[PDB]
DNA sequence: TTTTTTTTTTTTTTTTTT
């Protein structure tokens, strides 16, 4: 929904605008901003604020709803395909919209590889598991290859000229411009439909921008801060929420239990912010092992895929 | 409970109740429980009219003392709604208790939300096996709703699903303001029919983003305090199970070193008292998942371990152990 | 890159600027990467100050959002050092990419510091010949640095060996600290003049002994980490090729003997993500070594053969064959 | 090399010199390459002391970039200890290396002592026919020091028996910790008086007993790369040549065929790439040895024949041809 | 020096009794043996440990040493007479004192015959070559025969009362015993003047102890711990240590270059723990060749020695 | 020998005995001399519990040191076994050992196998007459065994043939495997009556043809120097006289002319370096055979002459010369 | 009230044949 609808009941275009140069680019961004959001944006009084957020409120559902409406309307929701079988039955049809994906594994895992092959994806037809949008990459490590995506929109048979058009890139130097960044992704949505929104990877940046326990939390509230933000640029523009993170080996040896001594980087925050974790693994050359850690709704269960020249894709019989 | 329309005697009108209403009161025990001040500060009703509200409220809702005896009688009969499991069960002797607030805190992938999916599904089936013969009210704010998770589970206790799915009022809550508003909601629609479970997954999740710093730590603590204060409210009304998940942080000072785990629930002193109940989730092997009551008026703190499967939470099987 | 003396304006004093260039940021590229908080913690520098640089490095340096399609027309253009064996260029798809930490991990003699003086040299010839006509920058760690390798790889690509030599900026890191501390005089003489290669050799010689003990593990890997950041912000500034050589370590856990290879690199995770391109090398017969590209964003993981000659890195010979 | 008691400027006093040597720091350039922990480590040392220190000796000790030419030149007129046989020394390069670790690894009665006690005497003869002009620092852990070879070497390079056995500082190490802690009084000596070498004879026979068992095996490998580290400071601060002979091990997985040599160096990958230049010696026919280039920056990898006799180290004879 | 005298700074009894047990009898042993070993001791702590460690360095010279006096000390060193002119010619002087010394060879090479002449040779006095000290024989194949001794001392006048009483014998039948009798060879060292070790032979009982190739790492570390525990007896009592090692018929025909197809058992182990290393071969008759494979400062020679019933002697003119 | 019952002592029960029993120790000895790792091995025994079978076995069975004239004098009452031959028993001084393993090779039908008849009816004559009076364990692997020569040489020596019969214990070895397996049988039997000799012919015949090629040569040696230390292990418990047999092979490779005999045993350093003793037979003119002592820690090497007789192994006669 | 981190590190022979 258009912010531009808010100009009602003594609402100004002064306002929208002062709304729009705070981050704040559609009615949901509205609604779903709390009052006091509102009231730390200078030049808006709190009878306009709360004006506003009535009137967010009437074009935007904000009270209850059966949980059988929700379910049909999660039924139309788009899956986008990740180009494997394998992975698409494990997410049950797909990387999901509306909510942050998280691919957490050590390097060479293909999250980089599944990110590219999703940012194609974004753009063929809906019909076979597109999303008929564009896509929103933001780059943190400097490890994104627009000859990667050439080579998926071959494999795909889009224009590579139209799939490199329609791949929106930002490098992300600092916490504070990744953050800064989400404000451009949501004034770009605001204009044009977007279908999936990629941070490869989160965690690089808060790594070193912040150190020691001393800047922890610190590290953390700003980490929480940048998917809350992520969060509510699914829930506004309904796009699919991609985020990698990298992973550390516990060093601790009391939970011996656990095979696997990797874990992702964020701690909690990144834990509870993301609606689905998948974690990868190395497998036999190209073959990769993409496990479900975390998600709502699917099964904690273990698929193989495969990484090649075109994209990601399902392992193949001489691959086994 | 006592409905709010009872009130009109002794010269109060209906204007009065219809603004009690628009402010959040909905039943005659909301009145009662509702301190005068909140009651000044509500338009249109003058200070007599308040204290006659009150009177009409207490003669209407019993708020004196009661034997200790009669108290233990009441509580026999209460409604506990079964968590699928029969370990869960008998960890919390007899399930999740009405009228308190019931907190599942633990680490991520521990099942507070499928738990929570599983006595949503279970409120509507029948007294005899556990249930609550009533609506369920999820309240969601990390959205992580999943209603194929209710469907599995209505499909595996018998419910059937469109039944199930339309029995269940969801909401998703944006910010902790709009999480706060949404109980005036619960209590509006409580108030027109017969609810038996309360979800909010996750209450800290919006407040650990709405308030940040030290300098809106005080706010968020009160916030979150009159969030609470209103889900015990709700729940005295209505006697319905309040059911609340809750995130978790590391402790980084090393101090207390003998506590071998290193994961408190968030929210602080707050969020420990206003709690009736707190279970600590830890992940086991494979589905399997170990539940630990860390606080409770009268549950032993005890370990039992319950899984997590496509029909929802249930005992671990033998092929899982 | 756009020289640091172009933010005196709208406000900025000359002494600002000086201040900046102390604290190790040398040009509109490192202010405008350098956090908001980085800014804050140089003397002399106020909010409003800090938040004024910010705003005319992001108006200098484009920091917002950019279509695929021109960044893919910027690679294009970009420079590739060949490194000396067409083997290894058309395994790097055209040679060591510029603006990205290339790694080059393997044990001993297997050709690492043969392949940096290599680069070293290449880094100079003209661009037409798979060169960079830049400065070298070697920082060596281990002392294993020799500039006869230079001449004599110069003498092979035709490069004045007093010229080749001059244009090589060598230093030796004797601690961790000293290390990173290097780094800042890299980025002012790069401010000053062109640089097309840094060489850290290696980055994992010096935290092996600084940093001693599992509880000195955490310092050892922020140090790390801190080290690797300054590197890419060099490297994204300059957009100087950034290669640096890695030590191995044999994973003396045979339970995951699914790997034939039992040596893996050193710095875990931090070195691993921090890397663009890592390299894994191995001895073949003889002079032959094998390079494998272990992680690359763009390159399969592919395998080829390449040789150390007196000349330097070079493609095998038929006689070696 | 500059002497710690210049340190005494800008509030440094004799205390805090002192407690410098105490703690093994006996000149500048050990001050310089200390990092600023390993300073804070030292009792009475404050953090503004210590950042005083670092200073001071970076003033004293230039530690910034300098172009390669200028180290070309440098390692020009750096000294070679001449081995006594014309084939050794031109594998070399013209001997043994001053400033860097030189490893002699091989089977027994391979001439690695031999080796190493012909060159702890030709370390004292004079610079023109391949000498150091300096005292040897003779570390051995196997109890095989035989002061005979060193009056026979001497009685053949002319020097005076008594004059070349009072010129040699041997000390025998009895365990690991104790090998480490013959390094400090190394540098004490060596601040005292001009030495030319240092050989350890062997490094890992100490560390073979001291850590038995993969357990011990991370700790071990940390106090070996600890120690290498301490040899690298000493010969960067000293320029003097670091002889360390290095027993090996049959490598009992045959599963790669190429390598004709069942018997690897023992140390891992600490040892591997802590020394600089390694050498591998083998039996040949009579007293002929064999001895290969392993790894090296600057030398080809090659091989050359040299024999043991009872005045040293020297060519194979055309008689035992 | 005795370990008593370390009951000094505060140091009790006690301590010097849990010293005692671990098998450390001298204060040269509390000084060669590292912080680890000694905190593996119940009863001692860090700084108890950290003084101990003091007071044997001040007790013990463990600094550095100019080679002139370490020459004067080993020109003063005491070489045991094997018996044999020929022999004691070859290792220039006898049998090293506080030096490792392997005697490989094949069956009835004499290794166990030189053993015995060594360990009667070593109660003769010093001017013809002794040792003044009694003798510990440590028999791993239960080889050992009183009657040579006796036979011996008959050659070299000594009583054989004496000769006998003088020797001090422990067969090993395991491994694990093996090393654990030089806990007790170092008990009888502290209290008694000892002036000669014998282990025949080494490496018999690591053979069958530790079988196939799976075990051969432990085999090959608990051989690295025997020999340094040998090599620290020598150290701490001087005495010379002559061990007896089995050979081996070595497979690969390819090193066709020595005309030798037996190797020593033991590996680099024993390749570089032996301070000597002599070969043993059988000559005419009761003649034997030994060679010096392995000497810091013997050259590799080779001399003809035999065994007669009075012991090692050099070969007689009617046998030439 | 000390019974394994006696270990019943501080915690130690039945069932440790018994698994010790199917473990192949019983004696005391036996659990002495094994090493802690094979009774680790043993299933139901804990770390502690094969300590303190450790320590009892030391307290019961002396392991410490003794001086040599306490070893003389027990040696002096040491058992020797007569041959039947004079010139046998002088070379032997005094006849075959008892507690150390004789080994007799040589060519065939050269009379080991009636030497070991021979020992056999001997082993059970009076001690006053060189026997040992005990019974005979045989384990022939040749089939070779003839019970009418053991009548004939009873009646030469006056024992009754039904009481020298059934005296003896024989076993016959059919493969490598069973033949080792045969000696914890020997030591159970052992364990129970008096037994004064053992006897395998041949040792090496079926090793011969179980394992064949270079590969299993490591695998054929190991496993009988697994055998030759269970038999010494044997002697040493039940201080028994340990007879074996070997086969002879010529010396194809004639490049080692100095020796006259080309012949040599089979097992190698193996069964040379397990055998206490080793003797040499060889064919006389007739019925006499040449016995030469090729290894003994005490016997001088010299030669006698004995002749085989229908009443078994005796000195030559005058008729015979 | 708060709020994670982050890898190491080799080893070590063997064993006759006809
Ligand atoms: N063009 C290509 N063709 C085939 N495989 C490729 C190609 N490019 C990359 N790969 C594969 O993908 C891997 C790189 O993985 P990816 O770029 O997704 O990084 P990542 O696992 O997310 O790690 P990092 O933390 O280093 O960013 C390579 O090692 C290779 O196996
Ligand atoms: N349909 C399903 N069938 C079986 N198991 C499932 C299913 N959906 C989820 N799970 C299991 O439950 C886990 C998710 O748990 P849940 O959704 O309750 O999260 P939570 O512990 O409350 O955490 P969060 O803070 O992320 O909401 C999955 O990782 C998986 O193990
Ligand atoms: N009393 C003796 N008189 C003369 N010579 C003897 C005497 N005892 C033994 N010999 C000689 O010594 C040889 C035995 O050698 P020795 O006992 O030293 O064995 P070894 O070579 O060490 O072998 P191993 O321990 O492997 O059996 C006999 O073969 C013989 O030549
Ligand atoms: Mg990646
Ligand atoms: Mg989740
Ligand atoms: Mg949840
Ligand atoms: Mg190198
Ligand atoms: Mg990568
Ligand atoms: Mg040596
Ligand atoms: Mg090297
Ligand atoms: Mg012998
Ligand atoms: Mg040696
Ligand atoms: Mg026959
Ligand atoms: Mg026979
Ligand atoms: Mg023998």
């Amino acid at each position: 929904v258009p912010i531009e609808k808010l100009q009602v009941n003594g609402i100004t275009m002064a306002d929208v605008k002062k709304l729009r140069e705070s981050g704040l680019h559609t009615a949901e961004a509205v609604a779903y901003a709390p009052r006091k959001d509102l009231l730390e944006i200078k030049g808006i009084s709190e009878a306009k604020a709360d004006k506003l957020l009535n009137e967010a409120a009437r074009l935007v559902p904000m009270g209850f709803v059966t949980a059988a409406d929700f379910h049909m309307r999660r039924s139309e929701l788009i899956c986008l395909t990740t180009g494997s079988k394998n992975l698409d039955t494990l997410l049950g049809g797909g990387v999901e919209t509306g909510s942050i994906t998280e691919l957490f594994g050590e390097f060479r895992t293909g999250k980089s590889q599944l990110c590219h092959t999703l940012a194609v994806t974004c753009q063929i037809p809906l019909d076979i598991g597109g999303g008929e949008g564009k896509c929103l990459y933001i780059d943190t490590e400097g490890t994104f290859r627009p000859v990667r995506l050439v080579s998926i929109a071959q494999r795909f048979g889009l224009d590579p000229d139209d799939a490199l058009n329609n791949v929106a890139y930002a490098r992300a130097y600092n916490a504070d411009h990744q953050l800064r960044l989400l404000d451009a992704a949501a004034q770009m949505m605001s204009e044009s439909r977007f279908s999936l929104i990629v941070v490869d990877s989160v965690m690089a940046l808060y790594r070193t921008d912040f150190s020691g326990r001393g800047e922890l939390s610190a590290r953390q509230m700003h980490l929480a801060k940048f998917m809350r933000a992520l969060q509510r640029l699914a829930d506004q523009f309904g796009v699919a929420v991609v985020v990698t993170n990298q992973v550390v080996a516990q060093v601790d040896g009391g939970m011996a239990f656990n095979p696997d001594p990797k874990k992702p980087i964020g701690g909690n925050i990144m834990a509870h912010s993301s609606t689905t974790r998948l974690g990868f693994k190395k497998g036999k050359g190209c073959q990769r092992l993409c496990k479900v850690v975390d998600s709502p709704c699917l099964p904690e269960a273990e698929c193989v895929f495969a990484i090649y020249e075109d994209g990601v894709g399902d392992p193949r019989e001489e691959d086994e």
